[PDB]
């Protein structure tokens, strides 16, 4: 059995999916295999906030459910829905799919045209939080305006930046298209290289190009051309305008005391 | 430093004027605020397009540049010159407008009584895309004639159709403010739902005149609910439809049309 989609995030609707899946496998004694489109269509319009994590990411906690294959967007966007049957579904009774599923050129491949085909298509319908259908799209929004509090509702977990490399540490995300936070500073949750676990400020700032400094606290190694993973925690303030030392001193007693208020809840 | 103006759609034109009077007040490390006129006087004569969007969306543009505020054409036009700078700008020594500025009554106020009030004033020359002057007047037509996709060099962005939800087409309550219509005919849109999600849809422009959206790939109920609409590209004419059949002959190619147009869109990016 085949579930297809993009997955962006694996959210807690794209989970919905993938249970279904391996559901629907164990009574059809079959197989379970994902497939993950690298990029939404969206993706390569202007207005596109941008994907909640890189393909590679998405892959990795795909896998914790199934075997993940990538359907490389370029590489199939001109496919006939005949051709991307043929290409990927040989030999596929049944596909596991969200509700408006489509596929192949001018999206003219849908669920109804692989039934005609023999394949039987299970579409699950969209997971609902607080009156909302859960997406990559909407999750996509809260990073844009900061609500990194609500997210955890939708995305099953908190959003989280990653990459390599008072001081401050600057995380390089790749040459995806990610999104981004709103312009500002944050708490974060810091996964160091070595199971370590500390919290940490975090700046997200311009120079078109949003970067991503982060103070770590109770550290104080050379962490250069290392991973990083920073479940973000909360939004502390705006972007703001040398008394910089100043503010970004209040920044790190409110982080110590939002940091220890979580431990007084014992 | 202060900006003046309608402002109706924040074209690029006005942009350059706003932008110029954030340059001036970081220039002189000092606040800037913007002066949004309700309604330019051609609102109240004969035979008016309508405004390209509410006061209501104006503001929240012009917002993210300055601290903005509201003031009536009405308790305006009959003030004085003097009365209006008596008003509204002390304490500003920098002014930044477009061409054409006037004020109070009779539109007897200019840039001129302005910079001879010790006040500097600024004006900014009309913005030339494809060698015509940038204006709301000129956006209006665009979208009369349907030339919708000629818009966003003028405008700066697509067209918008905004509202609240009055196969399924979904109903767009504009509100009462006037504003200027779109050709009648059917147009694809890219439709911003509450979420934060974006769909595409065939929206069909009637005959007041009525704005209907059938949004592609979506289910659900939208009563209530505001959707935002960027108009990319006109379609076909109006067209009346003896037999019924033939209508849906039409809607079916419509969505297919749509489909198509869409691909072209998403491929033209290589
Ligand atoms: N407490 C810390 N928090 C974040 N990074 C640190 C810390 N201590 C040392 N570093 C290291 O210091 C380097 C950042 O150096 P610096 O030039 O001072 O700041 P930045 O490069 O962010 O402008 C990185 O390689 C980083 O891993
Ligand atoms: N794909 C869709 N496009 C537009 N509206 C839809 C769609 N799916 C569901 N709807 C919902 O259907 C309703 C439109 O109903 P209907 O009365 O049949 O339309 P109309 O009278 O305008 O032809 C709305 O509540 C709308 O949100």
């Amino acid at each position: 059995v085949v579930s297809i989609g993009v997955f962006d995030g694996v959210h807690i609707g794209h989970q919905k999916v993938l249970r279904t899946m391996k559901e629907i496998a164990f009574f059809r004694k079959d197989d379970s295999l994902i497939y993950t489109i690298s990029y939404p269509p969206e993706y390569f319009l202007p207005d596109f906030p941008g994907l909640l994590m890189t393909v590679e990411s998405r892959v990795e906690m795909l896998s914790r459910y199934a075997r993940t294959v990538v359907l490389d967007f370029f590489r199939i966007k001109d496919l006939t829905p005949e051709g991307f049957v043929e290409r990927y579904l040989s030999g596929v009774s049944a596909v596991v799919v969200g509700r408006d599923f489509r596929f192949g050129k001018n999206a003219s491949g849908n669920a109804s045209f692989l039934r005609k085909k023999g394949v039987e298509v299970y579409e699950i319908e969209d997971v609902v939080v607080q009156g909302k259908r859960v997406s990559s799209s909407l999750i996509r929004n809260l990073v844009q305006e900061g609500r990194v509090e609500e997210i955890p509702a939708y995305l099953g977990r908190y959003f989280e930046i990653e990459g390599i490399v008072f001081p401050t540490a600057n995380i390089d995300r790749g040459n995806e298209k990610l999104v981004d936070l709103k312009r500002g500073v944050y708490l974060v949750r810091v996964h160091l290289p070595d199971g370590k676990k500390k919290f940490g400020v975090m700046n997200v700032g311009f120079r078109r190009n949003v970067k991503y400094e982060v103070y770590i606290l109770d550290f104080e190694g050379d962490l250069y051309g290392q991973r990083l993973k920073l479940e973000v925690l909360k939004f502390m303030r705006d972007e703001k305008k040398e008394e910089l030392k100043a503010a970004i001193d209040q920044d790190v007693k409110s982080a110590r005391n939002m940091i220890d208020d979580i431990i007084n809840s014992k």
